């Protein structure tokens, strides 16, 4: 069905399309950030928040995809297809996964209002042509 | 990390493997049920329930897996590897996905207490000898 | 030392001497039932109950016996004696293990009074000849 | 289930590994002690103590193992396999059995605090180099 994984929280794929695809940190970086800030809450038997309830499932999906990639690499004796599949995973599913991880980790760390205002402001910045684009882009911070 | 997709809901993979893998309905049946009964809520911008959140994320993951399988069927030439990947997906990931969808739908419908009692009773039943167990398999009913 | 493992609990080998060998689930089934229902309590540092203590000790005994059977299969080169010892172990020791595990699990699940009354009634039933006893044995179930 | 038979009593397999394997007395000696000191309590119909429960179960297991050994000696004819099985049973299984019997008897007789302090002191001793290791090895006493 047509499910948006953000409108449950107050955003949309059209609002996160302000951020380009080359903007999102790597999956390793984001998973390390999660392990750092919310490992004890993701490994807890509590609905601490919908962000947790969703981030757990996203991490489980990524883990299943990694198991798929290993299984492919070990079973399939066709390096061409092996590489094709692994690259497709790590690129497309990686992009989607890190979009979702960015959104959740940010709305947890900083806040819904702050994150939405940041998306709007970054859209302003990235629509503004370069000749009039300040260099001090918007950068989420607690400082 | 060490995340259990059930322990925030009060269960565990050890408790759901207590049932056979040949018991859980097909993914198509479970998705049709989910649509029929909770489309207006899964397509809603509300934290209706942790079950709704987790189920949205699971459905998104299954959609991405289906896209992967279709992309494989299109691009990958080697039919052996292609069919092998598709079969692995639909079998392993299918089993996990339908276990989780069964859990979530059944909870939303009947109750967590009911579903856990059903897991326990059905496991004990299918493990008990027939001459000393009730002859008709347990089943969940709102009727 | 003339010990009865059930006298401490209110039963006797003479009360469970009627339950046939086909009345008890397999050892794997009973161990799975235990791991599903009371794993977090058997792996706990608490004197949760005498049933938990006895279950722990019985499971350790069975683990050591399975270790013995494996060591036999690995270190004995006479298949006759090897299979004979493994068969003795499984059949006899697992019959006793099934008796004990069943008693403990059923007590924990239903109740001491319930289980003792069920044993009395099953004895009444199994002592009666088939020409005068009902064909459907008594049944203990949460359903 | 990965169960530690001392966790519910306040110890661990790594706290008892301070004690060597050549430290624990013969199973005959330990069973003689157990008889002399707690026969009427082990044969009793009471949850006198979790120690008594575990001791009853351990004694039942040792009895079943002795029965296995006699059955082997009488049925099996291959002297190699017969002696191998009996020797493995005695050495290994009785080593574990006398570990557990020592723990339970000692706790019942002296005290939990006393036994734990004895384990740590014996660790101190067996770790201390010989040139500074007093010959008066630690020993349990009620005096
Ligand atoms: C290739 O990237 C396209 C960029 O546009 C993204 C549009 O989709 C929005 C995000 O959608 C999803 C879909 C699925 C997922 C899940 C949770 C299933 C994770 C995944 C992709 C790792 C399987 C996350 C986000
Ligand atoms: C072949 O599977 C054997 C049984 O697996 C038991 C569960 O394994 C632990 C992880 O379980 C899940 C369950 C569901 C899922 C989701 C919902 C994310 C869907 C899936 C399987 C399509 C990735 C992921 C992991
Ligand atoms: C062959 O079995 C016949 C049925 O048993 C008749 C006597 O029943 C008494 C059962 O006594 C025991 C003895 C030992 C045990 C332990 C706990 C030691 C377990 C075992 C048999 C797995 C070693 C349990 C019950
Ligand atoms: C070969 O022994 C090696 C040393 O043992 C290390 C600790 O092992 C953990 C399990 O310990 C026990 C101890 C006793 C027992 C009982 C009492 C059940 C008796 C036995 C060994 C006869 C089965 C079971 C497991």
């Amino acid at each position: 069905m047509d499910i948006d994984p953000y409108k449950e929280f107050g955003a949309t794929v059209e609002l996160l399309s302000f951020l380009p695809s080359d903007f999102f940190p790597s999956v390793r970086d984001l998973l390390d950030t999660a392990s750092a800030l919310y490992r004890e809450a993701l490994e807890s038997p509590e609905h601490c928040s919908p962000h947790h309830t969703a981030l757990r499932q996203a991490i489980l999906c990524w883990g299943e995809l990694m198991t798929l990639a290993t299984w492919v690499g070990v079973n399939l004796e066709d390096p061409a297809s092996r590489d094709l599949v692994v690259s497709y995973v790590n690129t497309n599913m990686g992009l989607k996964f890190r979009q979702l991880l960015w959104f959740h980790i940010s709305c947890l760390t900083f806040g819904r209002e702050t994150v939405i205002e940041y998306l709007v402001s970054f859209g302003v910045w990235i629509r503004t042509p370069p000749a009039y684009r300040p260099p001090n882009a918007p950068i989420l911070s607690t400082l």
